[PDB]
């Protein structure tokens, strides 16, 4: 399949080479799979989602996304026009409030929520969870993320957008997910990018043109806007049978490209997501 004039950051993850703007993906798109937005909730009517995204579960009176950004990576994930996964299930968790904030323990709670929940979704494809959220260091929230990842759900979460070493920022430091650091469309570390060894893959992060509330659109950047990109090309490699939720980091990072990345401090590595779909 040949999306044509997409988003610079689907481009370049079906791309070899920065400076593209068709999306080149395998029809069955995430079919079977589901993902699992951990953020501000979803607006689930939004045309761009098909019918295909709903709430199910919120810690706040509503659970609606009166922010936006929980909406914009859900449309990374999954949207018709925006995502990268564009048959898959998204499950909306509104663990931040909205105004984006959310407290480790409410984190805490929708983590162990998914961890349970995957279990009364229908995925036979499997099941991911994207995280665009952190703050600084918390064994418990590292384990939290461990122990959903352990579950059998792939965990993509956000480096964070401190410009600095993801050593210090949780779920970001916890090692058995899969830490996601953003690129530019020049396939430059984006300026806010967190990184480190504890970073697995870089997605595109800078102007990520995706859904927004009010069934709108618009264009941001963060780490945050990294991590749907890769949550969402799990969820079609597993739906494509090329890896499992155990494996999948390991598997994107195998099969990134290699060494594209310019201003990658010394000891992060050097790998932007790629689906390496051969059309």
């Amino acid at each position: 399949a040949a999306q044509t004039n997409a988003p610079w950051g689907l481009a370049r993850i079906s791309s070899t080479s920065p400076g593209t703007s068709t999306y080149y993906y395998d029809e069955s798109a995430g079919q079977g799979s589901c993902v699992y937005v951990i953020d501000t909730g979803i607006e689930a009517s939004h045309p761009e989602f098909e019918g295909r995204a709903q709430m199910v579960k919120t810690y706040y009176y509503s659970s609606r996304d009166g922010n936006g950004h929980g909406t914009h990576c859900a449309g990374t994930v999954g949207s018709r026009t925006y995502g990268v996964a564009k048959k898959t299930q998204l499950f909306g968790v509104k663990v931040l409030d909205d105004n984006g904030s959310g407290q480790y323990s409410t984190i805490i709670a929708g983590m162990d929520f998914v961890a349970s929940d995957k279990n009364n979704r229908n995925c036979p494809k499997g099941v991911v969870a994207s995280l665009s959220l952190g703050g600084g260091y918390s064994s418990s929230v590292n384990s939290a993320a461990a122990r959903l990842q352990s579950s059998g759900v792939m965990v993509a979460v956000a480096a964070g957008n401190n410009n600095a070493d993801a050593r210090n920022y949780s779920p970001a430091s916890e090692p058995s997910v899969c830490t996601v650091g953003a690129s530019d469309r020049y396939d430059r570390r984006s300026s806010f990018s967190n990184y480190g060894s504890v970073l697995d893959i870089f997605g595109p992060g800078t102007s990520i043109l995706s859904t927004w509330i009010g069934g709108s659109t618009r264009s941001i950047s963060g780490t945050s806007m990294a991590t749907p990109h890769v949550a969402g090309l799990a969820a079609y490699l597993m739906t494509l049978g090329k890896t499992t939720a155990a494996s999948a980091c390991r598997y994107i990072a195998d099969t990134a490209n290699k060494g594209d990345l310019s201003n990658i401090p010394f000891g992060t590595v050097n790998l932007l997501a790629y689906n390496n779909y051969q059309a």
